[PDB]
């Protein structure tokens, strides 16, 4: 099987993981299922009669996103040393974040539109695997009219023919989840760019 | 015996591809082909579709939660050979996990409301409410903050309740506006505003 478990879960009783049925279980309480593994025993927990298993905490998936998983009468042991995946699942919970708070640039006066003046970035604690948690979108805030960022790439270029020495902007750019669509977290950076003589 | 798996899909996927949904599978199963998995219920065979030699369950079209949260489906397992049931047919649930596209909402769009022009500083002016549609059992793209947008020194509200006060201590009519937003402490998210007009008695 899976055993995929949401992160932050916010309510007060505990969450079911999934249960544990082998193909050797009889039927009766024949067997009892025993616990494998860190933190199996008081953040997981597990039904000792069917194999069922829970979590007793609110998760945080970026804090650590995976964990590692006989008869009643007898004892004797049918089953092998087990280990299954209990991968904590995601949910956009992170903003994207600019790898500076902020960057310092310059651009040639006499530029052609589409000019290189610096790259941004912004890296997001999220699941860039699943969904669109982690897709990020960059857009120009402030400094618009006059310099470009690319959507995807984060790449700022001139976009205006005339200028010369107004010497010095300041560009505001905003990296946002969800592939940019409304309800996505949001990060800012601003760029100081000072245009070279 | 079915084996107790679970059902689920992201709501509003926007990716030309099938989303995975999880897998049917019995302890009589032996990878070998003898069994059969069938899929009835609401969306089965255009919504939902099954591949009946594995008993993986794929989703067609992009959901949302909003509209439908979970969907209750049948599973069957027969014999190919035979034609039999080797597991009882059973109603099992695929959950539509959330994603923050609501905003929050409050109860009324204008508050009017009245206070005392001589009251003391914290004194109660009027609970304002917004709800918001999306999934409150995960993360806090369903939990509320309160915050003032307009009506400065004059008042105040309250962040998780979202109850205004008087936040003076010493003009009749007085618009004040209230913003709710989900994903409180991080920017971004989706919020909501409401006008409510303070008039003092005199
Ligand atoms: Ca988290
Ligand atoms: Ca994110
Ligand atoms: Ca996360
Ligand atoms: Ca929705
Ligand atoms: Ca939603
Ligand atoms: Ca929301």
């Amino acid at each position: 099987n899976q055993f995929f478990l949401l992160e932050e879960y916010t309510g007060s009783d505990y969450q079911y993981v999934g249960k544990l049925h082998s193909d050797q279980d009889r039927g009766d309480g024949s067997l009892k299922y025993i616990l494998s593994g860190d933190g199996a025993g008081d953040l997981f927990i597990i039904n000792e009669n069917t194999g069922d298993i829970q979590a007793t905490k609110r998760l945080d998936r970026e804090e650590k996103p995976v964990y590692i998983l006989v008869n009643r009468r007898t004892g004797r042991p049918v089953e092998p040393e087990s280990e299954f995946i209990i991968k904590i699942h995601d949910i956009n919970d992170n903003e994207p974040i600019f790898t500076k708070d902020v960057y310092t640039a310059t651009v040639p006066e006499m530029a052609d539109v589409g000019t290189f003046v610096v790259q941004v970035t912004a890296t997001d604690a999220d699941d860039p695997t699943y969904g669109n948690s982690a897709k990020v979108v960059y857009s120009i805030l402030q400094g618009q009219p006059y310099f470009s960022v690319e959507s995807e790439t984060g790449i700022i270029k001139t976009a205006l023919l005339n200028m010369d020495r107004r010497e010095q902007y300041q560009v505001v750019i905003q990296a946002k989840d969800m592939g940019g669509q409304m309800g996505g977290l949001s990060g800012t950076t601003t760029v100081n760019i000072t245009l070279t003589d």
